[PDB]
């Protein structure tokens, strides 16, 4: 089966609210040693939102703002972008690399299950040993279209026709691990 | 119930296509519907949505020449794309937009497609032009009476410095109300 | 006249509004109008137009919960704007709009503004399915019988790499008529 | 007067076929001193282009290409961003700065007159001197509309009806230089 | 201590190298062992610059792909030359450095010998931004209203409310910077 | 000659420095009379980082919003830290590290000693990349194809075709990495 989200998550997530401080927020990555902070929903309609370590470096320390004063909203992403559990981690990889972000919540419902980040990817992804190309059940059925259409026009044993029947086969052999 | 909700803006006529269609076939269905965006079927329970839009196929095919005859929807969709829950109000679905530099995305509750949401949908049909409110004030309210709280214990109940940070609270409360009407 | 152009597909109905309205006087008319984008009059002879679309106003008011009757035009406005010759070709105008990353500019002629077009416009009516060319495809045949020519002078007019040069120049000679026609 | 992008653009403006070298150009440009070539116009219809030092280096020093088989259809801007004669040098240098680029051609119809750099701003701008700020006289027709309706509502003789005008005034002074 | 906090006080002193040559699996298989988000790349001789690979260049141009990291190499995803950082550099420096080329991780170079690697979450962790806040080039800020003040002193008297005024925002400044 | 050309070799010499706490009218000033696209701002002391004021800071930041010049300050619109380059760098190595950083200019530091400066158009006028160009990292190639020629020889045996081919493929690359 094609490993999960929620199978490589971590499940400590840590919430806070957004009308603390940036200090706040340091004080809390630090004890529990988190590089993401999950913003508490204010209300059942109330989207999430998440504060990392980059947003406080980026937006902070960068031009030395005074963590005491500055708040939580000022630098938080909200809504942020979430991740469903039974969401594939190389669709978790591209969804992280499309929206340029390295960390998100696993929401199911409105239920914040845990965090899924970059780092997790890395060392709990199976990709390097189960590679698998995304989109591919997409390239099969175009590739059996494509090799349906080469040997009608040249002829059922042509060496393209083979050859077209040939890359159906290396996909599918592909999309079963 | 107060605020108004993507659900409530969405346009409700949604058509989807398969990843394998080519770009021809996209364009085809977009012309026919008059369409700016397809949503991309998932395949399965665990497959994610994913989106092609009429800039994916402008920037990706017609800016190149390439033939739209050949090229795939898997080729220039996003998928995972980003997704709007129906409860989100629309003052956070523009900043989502704004944050992630989009301009629609579907609307989606479990696995269910209700719908899409764009930026034309929030400038035809939002209610910010009569009901302005500033994004996170009730978070600023918090603040500045913890700021408030804190200037009092310092400088004493009394203080000038005390009671201009408690007029703060009540210029934001003011704004907060004044649109909440 | 054999490419299409950017006059042939643009949108005709075009509204303009002063940089000094307020953002809501530039929804309501918008909304009225039922427009993505209106362009900004110049005040004068030397002054460039201006754009101010449905993006400018949700990614710069909506997102923020900014009031847009206190905001004007100039303060969100693209101001000069980018902007579309009448002639020029269609697969160019996809180009212009994915290197500069707009969706939509005034088509102008002069200081004559003769209307508006967009990604929506291409690809509603643009003829790249079915008159698929590639860009700078022209330029390419001049490049690849430069190299052509080098290759038989280098290595002799008689040989393989000579005859396998010429065919690159002929593979996309055919290519290039294929599509003029 | 406004400063015209005209009065102090580079006169000496050469093109190049889109067909020639990356090597070509680069000839060229170290001949004739130049940052920037203009891509000739292959018939009346068909558009401006650019090719930078920035292109360049960006596309071809910064990866090891060789220039000699690269071409210049490869890394140009076609069409690419222009600039009319009479517009004021703020207004180009506006251009620039939301579009990200640092020269343009300078086109009246179909006519190249010139090419018009970043430089050529910091060098023959007026802007130390007079700096206008831009949209200036839209604010000026919105000032007067927010100081007729608080003289309106407060009084004529009100000092909130003294200050808008005071913002008319101060406004309608910057604009005249 | 009351000094700026420097990139040396705070880097992580576990580094690990890799060749550019490797693939991208023996990169993979590196940073879990010994649990990292970044490695260097070694130069080749004495001229060559640093390079590094970090856990976004795998996940976002390998995995996100698919990829096969057994036939990918580390020179086809790391950033050669990458920034790098002088151990002397405050902190708020790097916070900066890091924000305007956008990386979030960098090598520690003193001459050409690698010391060490400093990260954003080394800057989260062990910056002393909290409890010793001092807001950027506020040290430039103080030298321009020195000379502001010098000048309306001058021109005004040296006993005029203006030319007092002006001190008074070079000495507000001043209890800024310090503490 | 036939090493890979340095940034010291192409490098601008005439490079003229200015304080943060200075005008935006006092660099331009200094831009237009020593004809410079870019300064340098000193460092104040030992551990402070250089940086850097370019004409489209400038021109961006200050003329395309109608800022007075003679108001801002050199810290309100210049890079410090900024990006710098080592005197030895290679300039294909310069050229790149500007494109992955999306600068144009950087200052040549040695140590804590200001050398010069270096630009796009430096790389442009003055880098041998016409005459000998060569492929980023082809060295790294060069590694990889012989770490895989050892393999396949070591596997299928010294004298086999298979053999002979991935040493062909380390001599067509040694070949384009020379001249
Ligand atoms: C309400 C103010 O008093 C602010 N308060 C900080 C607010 N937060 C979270 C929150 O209460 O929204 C921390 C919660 N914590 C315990 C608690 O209150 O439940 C703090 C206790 N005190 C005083 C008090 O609350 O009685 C510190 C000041
Ligand atoms: C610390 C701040 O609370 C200061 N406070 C002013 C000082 N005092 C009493 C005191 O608070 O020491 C006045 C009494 N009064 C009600 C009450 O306090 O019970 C004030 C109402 N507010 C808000 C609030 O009280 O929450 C104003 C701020
Ligand atoms: C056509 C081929 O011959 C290519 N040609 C290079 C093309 N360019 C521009 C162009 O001609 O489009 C340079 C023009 N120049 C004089 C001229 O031709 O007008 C070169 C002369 N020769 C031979 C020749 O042209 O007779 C060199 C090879
Ligand atoms: C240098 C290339 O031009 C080689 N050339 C092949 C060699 N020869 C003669 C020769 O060119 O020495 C054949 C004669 N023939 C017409 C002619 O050359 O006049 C070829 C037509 N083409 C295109 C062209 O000729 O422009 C093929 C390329
Ligand atoms: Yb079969
Ligand atoms: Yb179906
Ligand atoms: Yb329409
Ligand atoms: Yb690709
Ligand atoms: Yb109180
Ligand atoms: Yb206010
Ligand atoms: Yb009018
Ligand atoms: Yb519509
Ligand atoms: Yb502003
Ligand atoms: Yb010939
Ligand atoms: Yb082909
Ligand atoms: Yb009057
Ligand atoms: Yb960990
Ligand atoms: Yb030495
Ligand atoms: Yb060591
Ligand atoms: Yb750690
Ligand atoms: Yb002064
Ligand atoms: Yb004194
Ligand atoms: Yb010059
Ligand atoms: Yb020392
Ligand atoms: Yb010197
Ligand atoms: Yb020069
Ligand atoms: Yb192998
Ligand atoms: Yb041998």
């Amino acid at each position: 089966m094609v490993l999960q989200a929620q199978e490589i998550m971590t499940q400590n997530v840590v919430t806070i609210r957004g009308s603390a401080t940036v200090a706040d927020a340091v004080k809390l990555m630090k004890e529990k040693k988190l590089r993401g902070l999950i913003v508490e929903p204010r209300h059942e309609q109330d989207p999430y939102g998440i504060v990392t370590e980059t947003d406080i470096v980026y937006k902070v320390a960068a031009f030395g703002h005074d963590p005491k004063t500055m708040r939580v909203y000022e630098i938080m992403a909200k809504p942020c972008v979430v991740v469903n559990p039974e969401l594939g981690v190389e669709y978790v990889a591209r969804l992280f690399a499309q929206t340029r972000i390295r960390r998100a919540p696993v929401i199911q419902g409105k239920t914040l299950l845990g965090i899924i980040s970059v780092s997790d990817i890395l060392f709990k992804s199976d990709f390097v040993e189960k590679p698998k190309r995304l989109f591919i059940e997409d390239e099969i059925e175009a590739a059996r279209e494509d090799a349906r259409a080469i040997c009608a026009a040249k002829g059922e044993t042509s060496p393209d026709c083979a050859a077209a029947w040939d890359v159906v086969e290396e996909l599918q052999a592909e999309a079963s691990h």
